[PDB]
């Protein structure tokens, strides 16, 4: 029932993702000269490293709001893919189910915990 315990959980999951080979293409925000028409397809853009400096700055209240902005890593690389057999966009799904399976945990016990803590 550790209400932060979230925190450095989200930090050590996000030292896996960045050792993990398949966060090559999302460890920094995509290059506009690499890609230039990125953001007339991609509204938000979204990174692990910009994931890390929000979470690292305190800006992350729950992990609800972390796991939000990594999805939306995995939904712009999804709706920037020209097929669903790119390198990239193979290495998202993968990267994703990683992570799914392991923040499930996290989400889990943070909500026990604040369930717990109005109880
Ligand atoms: C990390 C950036 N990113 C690349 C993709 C896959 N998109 C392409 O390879 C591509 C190239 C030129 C025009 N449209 C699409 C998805 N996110």
């Amino acid at each position: 029932y550790d209400i932060q315990a979230w925190k450095k959980q989200c930090e050590e999951l996000l030292n896996l993702i960045f050792q993990c080979e398949d966060s090559e293409p999302f460890r920094q925000p995509v290059d506009l000269l690499e890609y230039p028409d990125y953001r007339d397809i991609i509204d938000t853009p979204m990174d692990f490293a910009t994931v890390r400096e929000t979470l690292e700055a305190g800006n992350y209240e729950s992990p609800m709001e972390l796991c939000k902005d990594v999805r939306l890593i995995f939904s712009n690389s999804k709706a920037y893919t020209p097929s669903k057999r790119s390198r990239i966009y193979s290495m998202s799904l993968r990267l994703s189910a990683f992570f799914e399976e392991h923040i499930s945990s996290v989400l889990s016990d943070y909500k026990s915990a604040l369930r717990f803590h109005k109880r």
